[PDB]
């Protein structure tokens, strides 16, 4: 019933678990901000946390509409503390660039397999990822002022 | 054409709404730049660019479904607002109109069992919810 390859289902499945860890990382950034009493930065991390679950569930439902199956993996414990405000956001940017590269790797994999549906599915996330990296760069830019 | 004329017209209308939103955000950049709010202006210019990418998504989807795009005249946007908060409230009010308009196309596309168009729009429903919350977040931070 699967109209994607195993290599593609696997890579999509891996990304879903990365989106889940992303939500968890952002949640853990919330705990740091909130403990430092930066309640607005924390509110942004909790919103980002809920959005990354939106990302993960988008991968979920794509995997299944293409006849695949999802296996959830263990979620590593995220850091719960950073050396200041700028450093936590630098970590967010670092993580978002990591997510971007991983999505790029799936896109090239899907193109070499002539998988049009998965290429087209992924282009939506490339744009969101460009937006999400620029968001952090803007925050970092404004903090060094 | 594998979309109905009703959906095509709805999608072409939204394309022109994205085109206008881009021009609105550019106009807001002219205001922020005039007033020295250079960083705000950069946000507007990036948003103007993004709204154009929204326009070209609808463009390509229409042609991919066998429809045609027709570009309408672009209204002159406001040039000036009464301060930063006023500029961002207008943005928020404009985003809410864009959100409603997309839902109306989603409603119509569902009723016609146009599955491809439902699936296309659900990306925009989610982007719209984020874009609304971004400017709402700005406004809350301005009350400060
Ligand atoms: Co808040
Ligand atoms: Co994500
Ligand atoms: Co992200
Ligand atoms: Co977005
Ligand atoms: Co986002
Ligand atoms: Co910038
Ligand atoms: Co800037
Ligand atoms: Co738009
Ligand atoms: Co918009
Ligand atoms: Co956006
Ligand atoms: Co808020």
């Amino acid at each position: 019933m699967m109209v994607i390859s195993e290599k593609v289902r696997k890579a999509l499945n891996d990304q879903l678990n990365r989106e889940i860890y992303s939500s968890y990382l952002y949640l853990s950034m919330a705990t740091y901000f909130d403990a430092e009493g930066f309640k607005e930065f924390a509110h942004w991390m909790k919103k980002q946390a809920q959005e990354e679950l939106t990302h993960a569930m988008k991968f979920y439902e794509y995997i299944y509409e293409r006849g695949g199956r999802v296996e959830l993996e263990a979620i590593e414990k995220p850091p719960s503390n950073w050396n200041g405000i700028k450093d936590a956001f630098e970590a967010a940017l670092k993580h978002e660039e990591f997510v971007t590269q991983s999505i790029y790797n799936i896109l090239e994999l899907a193109s070499e397999e002539k998988d049009h549906a998965t290429v087209s599915f992924l282009k939506w996330f490339v744009d969101e990822q460009v937006e999400e990296e620029d968001q952090v760069r803007e925050i970092l830019d404004l903090l060094e002022k």
